[PDB]
């Protein structure tokens, strides 16, 4: 297919007000009935363009005449010579069964059900499946009573009845207009969690969370998140619940992680299934931020939807924003920006840097279902976190509610939300659109003088945006840049200038431009770029001292743990390159003692000290690198682990000892101290073997909960223990029957620093726990290699290449949207050296002449290749 273009965006030739939709449903054979009222907007000569994909036609309609005037063609079918407003009838039939993308309506183990966001309502009938286009749905479903007992669509159900031949059927009515990407239909057995919130003007909701049969016990923490979630949209954002009933099914063949059809979502069970004995501290959070994530899709993805999907960030950078306000607000906000920021630097801006690079708002796209990214998401969230910082929490809700005031029942564009922050606030945000244009990741360059014959401090600050592949052109952004400024005894300096006081969050506008402060009595140590806040790099001759001055006296705890991130990252680029010339790790003693300092210090949060002590990822550790050394990095990881584990032996087994926990909690303060606690087991994994193995296996065994029955597992792998096959043997033992419990030990497979680890992971393909029918499985094991094993996925012998290039050549034909994640990290090659671009690039041209080569895979192998 050609790629699709902003700027080609017009106005639908014809609306759907209203569709009723009739399903046979039947695994086999499901006939689909549609009544659609249609209004002619565009010129009286346009024929009537319905998108359909793999749909077998039955009989076309129009005002229940039998239509000779249309044509089918590619993807579509054309109908000719209407009348201005009229009635479509459109019969077809699916096959639910033989859907194995897991787009339309598809079968999730013995149930049915379906994913429609972006393009696949079209996989279900022929429609105008884009999502400027809002019709108000009413669903009859008609099915086995027997093997569907459960028939669910969006809305509230307004009919019912019994047939003959043990049939009964549901009909469902959902008052709101939406565009058919937020149509949902689930059908099967299930067990059914109810219970009830009422929101803050006196609304009952009905709650109901669908599960399969056996799996009320990991139910209740899925659905006191719900209710939370509920209750924080109106402590924060003064929105309430719209319908009389909230549906969530958890299914287990899911191409992503939820979806916020209306009134019904449907989620992947692993952002719903929890017990303290199957669930981590993690997955418990996770199941907090997913839930809270479709919730706060109500409003802002629903209430106001996308005009086309150039603008999927107005949803989703907005909406990912409202999931991390909401876990920051219930949790600890430090943790939660630490981990966010983990990701942009980590994996965001691996991303803006590589052959796929876009602005959060595209430009260009092939194939829609490849544009659910970081960047769209996570840097959709730190652009509306810019906003943020630039308004202020008052001015920010203004804008809120100028946006929905003025956009509600619509489908608006990244620039609608812009314009209404704009006209809320007072605040100029004509440079700041240019961060929805320009792709790539800003650099920004700090320069500072410190005069004591005039008591004045200046800043001169540069950015720059290296040019990227899909645009030559960049300019500069507006860049909220914010500082704090430290005197000797760790006591913030007022900043000012000229007798006036100077805001904190300085405009950095231009290519370059300096900021002068005055009245700093004495020489200070700054904090730059605050909570991060923007997405840039930051290039800043920092002292380790002043480093280690700001781990000690930042009153912000993300700058502490910034700090330490700055420090580390001077000595794992030194010892990469040591490594390179085959010499061993070199620390210097103040670095160390630094970690230690964070060990034994009374007065820090145990969340904060957690963080500190978890070494950046060997994704982190990559974007550290013009060319990627993964066994270099891989490596050097290890040896600052051991070394830290070695120098800290005595502070790190009291600190664990310390923070151990009878009773198992859910709860923020017990998290922290866990954490913690894990935290110095990764060290302590890398003690002496003996005194190592017996913790390890003690506490995997003496575990009352899954997150410490993990860490312990997890250390004993990573530390290649004596302990570690018996304790993964157990594992599989005792779990093997649990999908999601396995992931974590399939996880652990992909990313061990075994020397046969590649041997393993294809053994494990034959694993009874696996299946490549089953996206999670694809992800934990094959997603977890490719990705999360750089070290083993770029072995030089390119045994990592042709093992995904054997896996894409199967899932470009079973579920090309799973195969386009997987193969991500082929398109990494420019970053490698050239014996491993070589092997690469002979991968991705293998895949390029793949017979029947979806277009998810086409789009990224091109860019890839170019
Ligand atoms: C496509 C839906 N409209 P969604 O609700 O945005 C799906 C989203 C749910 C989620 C939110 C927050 C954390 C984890 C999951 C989702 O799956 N997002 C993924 C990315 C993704 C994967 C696969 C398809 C689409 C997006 C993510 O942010 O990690
Ligand atoms: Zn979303």
């Amino acid at each position: 297919p050609q790629a699709k273009y902003r700027h080609d965006y017009r106005a639908p030739d014809y609306q759907i007000t209203d569709i009723d939709l009739t399903f046979d449903l039947d695994a086999q054979k499901t006939v689909v009935t549609a009544v659609s009222q249609a209004v002619r907007h565009g010129a009286s000569d346009a024929p009537l363009r319905l998108n359909g994909e793999d749909l077998k036609l039955v009989s076309v309609h129009i005002n229940d005449e039998p239509w000779t005037a249309w044509k089918e063609e590619e993807g579509a079918l054309v109908i000719s010579n209407l009348p201005e407003r009229f009635t479509l009838k459109i019969i077809n039939e699916i096959s639910p069964a033989a859907n194995t993308a897991l787009e339309g309506l598809y079968q999730s183990g013995d149930a049915l059900c379906t994913q429609c966001e972006a393009e696949g309502f079209r996989h279900i009938t022929y429609y105008l499946d884009r999502p400027d286009v809002l019709a108000r749905f009413t669903t009859k479903i008609i099915a086995d009573k027997i093997k569907y007992p459960f028939l669910l669509s969006n809305g509230n159900r307004v009919a019912q009845g019994e047939l003959e031949n043990g049939r009964h059927w549901v009909q469902w009515q959902d008052p709101f207009p939406k565009p058919c990407y937020l149509f949902a239909l689930v059908a099967g057995d299930f067990d059914v969690l109810r219970d009830t919130f009422t929101t803050r003007s006196g609304r009952e909701v009905a709650l109901e969370l669908y599960v399969d049969r056996g799996n009320l016990d990991r139910a209740p923490w899925a659905m006191t998140s719900l209710k939370n979630s509920m209750k924080w949209d109106e402590e924060r954002f003064g929105l309430e619940y719209d319908l009389d009933i909230y549906m969530i099914v958890a299914v287990d063949f899911f191409n992503m992680g939820a979806m916020e059809n209306k009134g019904l979502n449907i989620f992947n069970s692993k952002y719903v299934l929890a017990r303290t004995d199957t669930a981590t501290d993690k997955d418990y959070l996770d199941i907090e931020r997913v839930i809270g994530h479709e919730y706060f899709h109500n409003w802002t993805g629903n209430r106001v939807t996308c005009r086309d999907w150039f603008q999927l960030s107005l949803k989703e950078g907005l909406t990912v924003f409202r999931d991390q306000e909401f876990s920051s607000d219930l949790g600890s906000r430090a943790v939660n920006r630490i981990n966010n920021v983990r990701t942009m630097r980590g994996l965001q801006f691996a991303e803006d840097a590589s052959p796929m690079a876009h602005p959060i708002r595209p430009d260009m796209v092939i194939e829609m279902n490849n544009f659910y990214t970081l960047t769209v998401y996570e840097k959709g969230a730190e652009v509306i976190r810019m906003i943020h910082t630039l308004l202020g929490e008052e001015n920010f809700q203004k804008g809120m509610q100028l946006y929905f005031e003025r956009h509600d029942g619509s489908a608006a564009t990244c620039d609608d939300f812009v314009q209404a922050m704009e006209d809320a606030s007072n605040v100029d945000l004509s440079h700041f659109r240019r961060w929805y244009s320009q792709s790539g990741t800003p650099i920004v360059t700090v320069k500072d003088d410190y005069n004591p014959e005039t008591e004045q401090y200046t800043l001169t600050i540069s950015q720059r945006t290296p040019a990227t592949p899909d645009q030559a052109e960049k300019q500069p952004l507006h860049i909220p840049f914010a500082i704090e400024l430290y005197d000797n005894e760790g006591k913030v300096i007022p900043l000012q200038k000229g007798g006036h006081p100077v805001n904190s969050v300085l405009n950095v506008t231009q290519a370059e431009q300096t900021f002068v402060f005055d009245n700093v009595y004495f020489q200070p140590v700054p904090a730059l770029l605050c909570e991060f806040s923007a997405p840039v790099k930051l290039e800043y001759k920092w002292s380790d001292q002043q480093l280690t001055f700001l781990m000690r006296h930042a009153r912000n705890d993300f700058s502490r743990w910034d700090a330490a991130q700055s420090l580390l990252a001077t000595y794992i680029k030194l010892n990469v390159a040591r490594h390179q010339q085959g010499q061993p790790l070199s620390l210097p003693v103040h670095v160390a003692d630094a970690f230690r300092a964070v060990l034994l210090d009374e007065k820090i949060d145990p969340a904060l000290a957690a963080e500190i002590l978890t070494l950046p990822s060997v994704n982190e550790m990559a974007e550290l690198f013009d060319i990627i050394d993964p066994i270099a990095i891989a490596e050097v990881r290890e040896a600052l682990t051991r070394t830290l584990a070695t120098e800290l032996a005595d502070e790190l087994l009291a600190i664990y000892n310390a923070n151990y926990q009878s009773e198992y909690r859910v709860e923020h303060e017990d998290i922290a101290k866990r954490t913690l606690r894990n935290a110095c087991l990764r060290f302590l994994a890398f003690g002496e073997t003996h005194l190592a193995d017996v913790l390890v296996s003690k506490q995997f065994h003496e575990a009352n909960n899954m997150t410490d029955a993990l860490a312990a597992l997890s250390a004993a792998v990573a530390a290649q223990l004596p302990c570690r096959d018996a304790l993964m043997q157990e594992y599989d033992d005792k779990w093997h029957q649990n999908g999601l419990v396995m992931d974590k030990w399939f996880i652990l497979q992909a990313t061990s620093p075994a020397a046969n680890v590649l041997e393993t992971v294809r053994g494990l393909l034959q694993h009874r726990s696996f299946t490549m029918s089953n996206p999670n499985r694809i992800r934990s094991l094959i997603g977890a290699f490719a990705g999360s094993n750089p070290a083993a996925f770029h072995a030089e012998d390119g045994s990592g290449y042709l093992f995904l290039v054997e896996m894409l050549t199967d899932l470009n034909s079973r579920n090309p949207q799973v195969a386009s994640r997987l193969i991500e990290p082929l398109i990494r090659l420019k970053r490698y050296d050239a014996k491993r671009q070589e092997k690469m690039r002979a991968a991705l041209e293998q895949l390029k002449g793949l017979e029947n080569l979806s277009g998810d895979l086409y789009e990224k192998i091109t860019k890839a290749l170019a």
